């Protein structure tokens, strides 16, 4: 009742929450998904990485991917045409810290990258 009315654009606080929920661990791992770091397709790539990373440690039990799926519902980035596997990290949290920063580093609050105007249709 004290949340968004139905469907608009209130997924910014959900990203800030994940940022505060995933700290900055660094026991002995790497950065995050290299091939999944795509500029505009990263959101789908991170979602697929989180599902497979839950196999390295039981830390994926934090059922928050659903909130990220809502973020994609609020911010347009569902480009499921680049969802492939790359490397695996030993600690989930380490990957989540880098993924949380890369998912928010996409741009700011509108589009990921700039593009050119078409001839027939207007903007996209």
């Amino acid at each position: 009742d004290t949340h968004r009315l139905t469907r608009t654009l209130n997924c910014s606080s959900i990203v800030k929450e994940i940022i505060g929920k995933l700290p900055e661990p660094e026991l002995k791992t790497d950065d995050e998904g290299p091939s999944l770091r795509n500029k505009s397709f990263r959101r789908v790539n991170l979602s697929k990485f989180v599902e497979s990373q839950g196999e390295v440690d039981p830390e994926d039990r934090y059922v928050i991917k659903s909130n990220l799926q809502k973020l994609n519902a609020c911010l347009p980035t569902s480009a499921n045409d680049s969802a492939l596997p790359g490397v695996f990290i030993r600690d989930l949290d380490d990957f989540r810290k880098k993924l949380r920063f890369y998912m928010v580093h996409l741009n700011d609050l509108e589009t990921v990258l700039t593009s050119r105007p078409p001839q027939p249709a207007s903007g996209s």
